[PDB]
């Protein structure tokens, strides 16, 4: 079992968590929130508006929980330079709080002994799109991000195109939940004016650098993709909206047959998958997917110019993937 | 001098036809005259007239009687008839009706209306009639157009902002998603929808792709962009306002700037002055409501690949917007005879 600790346990830290619930490869020993007791915490670990309530057994102390009568040691402690992480065996942080996004900050979880950091966001670091680059890990690469939620989308629709039709150039917006950055009501965002606007009245655009990220991850398509987002009010659930170019002809059968196909490949094996059915967002809350590829809503102007409809839980898909990377890169040593 | 003010009739006073009709309150280049509706009585007209859950308050004096309501003291006559083709239109001067039944789309079914004494018909909806775009092809109605259609929503948005790309660089092809607010066809809870299926899930709590012929039928009013544009639609929980994507290759190069500066300059133009207009500012939808425009160009939004591969993104309010260019309409044709 791989021994994880959770830094910031916010939507992505208690959904990480939950996740490593389900696996016996694993496991969750350590966890630092400053806005949290332990008491406060298993509160928060069993009601969640969008991802119903846990029924194991929680209980706490003043400086654990117990989650089904396993231990864990909760943390209270604003700068990770002072975590001890080490001190409970802790081998990968999740840097989840949102606020060490720069490998200069995630970096000091080391100082307390942990051995490596997966940031839970885009970063100054290796980055990594699970069934796309995950094997180019390098061992000596102790700080990783594991990209957003919106590339975790993209990245294994844009390989499927790029690999069998080959993509000339692509557009690409994603229609987004709503976020714990956005407010309630108009409210300040130096950084991103539109980003302060109430939430939950406004379609809101926002920008987005997911796409020119699959240039990382998928190096012949650097440059040849950007995009764009808009904010729209949903709780959880994005869909991915891609229009490319091809050079090679596929018919609107031979994109659904190459999407099928990769669907059932050990490389996407429940990362990317494939529906023929009539959904709508909420139907892929909790679905763990990175990419669901929706052949009746994506459609084609001819056999070079296309549209390509892909769906996110971008909560519980991402969280998923983080614990895969985990995973993944262990083995490499 | 001037052109003569258009008496109108409202055939439906549903979602389309009530904002039709206070809108016409706004201005004095027409006047709705007699209205027709067999869901409602006058006094629940005025009710829903006063009180308006995105457009506010109506402020102005409302009556009403047996067979009609007042605004500001000027009589209007409400009908409460089956078949058309009796509709006494003609008694009350109507010179247009506006048919907003929401059904109603067969070319000889609308023609109805001129029995009863109506000279015209505008269909507030795609329709198999002549159709129109204000700004892009108002000027190709004929006099003997006697029902002709003012498209939809969608196109009313896309069409001017393709025509600027199109005219300016020319688009090679093109492929649409439009982001669109809840509309009255949509249920609050799941529930059956046998011709639409993802259509009957619960609109508030859902993003839903639908289906739009809005991009094909921009080949309708610009002829030379017939098979050139195919699109579809996410709609998403907000109650007005909808956003057009669309992503073009052009034929010329064309800079971002270059993309802004003809969006600029067709937004000060006669023709798409007040239709297509322009912002460099951080909006977002509700900054919209209640904004007459077919469309609003976003420049700080669109982006660029490349010279050749641009997404452009524009605004529009698809219930104050369209419900301005059906009366647009109804006046542009009026003038040719
Ligand atoms: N929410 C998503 O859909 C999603 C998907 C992929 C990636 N992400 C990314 O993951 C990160 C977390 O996002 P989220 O939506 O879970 O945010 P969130 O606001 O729900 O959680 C952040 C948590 O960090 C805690 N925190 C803040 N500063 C801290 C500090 N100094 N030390 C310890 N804890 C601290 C907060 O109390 C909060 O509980 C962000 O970088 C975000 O961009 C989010």
């Amino acid at each position: 079992m791989v021994k994880v600790g959770i830094n910031g346990f916010g939507r992505i830290g208690r959904l990480v968590f939950r996740a490593s619930l389900e696996r016996t490869d694993v496991e969750v020993v350590a966890i630092n929130d400053i806005m949290m007791t332990p008491d406060y915490m298993i509160y928060m670990i069993k009601y969640d508006s969008v991802h119903g309530k846990f029924n194991g057994k929680l209980e706490y102390t003043e400086n654990s929980i117990k989650v089904n009568g396993r231990e864990i040691h909760v943390f209270c402690e604003r700068e990770p330079e002072k975590l001890p992480w080490g001190q409970y065996g802790v081998e990968y942080v999740v840097e989840s709080t949102g606020v060490f996004t720069k490998l200069d900050t995630a970096s000091k979880h080391l100082k307390g002994g942990a051995k490596r950091v997966v940031i839970s966001a885009p970063a100054d670091t290796p980055t990594f799109v699970m069934g796309v680059n995950n094997h180019e890990f390098k061992p000596e690469m102790t700080v990783i991000n594991n990209a957003s939620c919106t590339t975790n989308c993209l990245a294994p629709i844009a390989a499927v195109l790029h690999e069998n039709f080959g993509i000339v150039e692509g557009l690409m917006t994603t229609v987004h939940a709503l976020t714990a950055t956005q407010p309630t009501v108009d409210a300040p965002s130096k950084k991103d004016w539109r980003g302060g606007r109430a939430a939950g009245y406004n379609i809101i655009p926002s920008s987005t650098g997911a796409a020119k990220a699959v240039g990382l991850v998928i190096p012949s398509l650097n440059g040849k993709l950007t995009g764009m987002a808009f904010r729209v009010p949903t709780a959880d659930v994005s869909v991915v909206d891609l229009t490319c170019r091809l050079e090679k002809p596929a018919t609107k059968k031979q994109i659904d047959e190459a999407m099928k196909k990769a669907s059932e490949s050990e490389r996407f094996k429940g990362i990317l998958k494939y529906t023929e059915e009539e959904v709508v967002s909420s139907d892929f809350i909790h679905d763990s997917a990175s990419s669901t590829y929706d052949s009746k809503a994506s459609i084609s102007l001819n056999d070079h110019f296309v549209k390509v409809v892909a769906w996110y839980d971008n909560e519980w898909g991402y969280s998923n993937r983080v614990l895969d990377l985990i995973i993944s890169t262990s083995k490499v040593q």
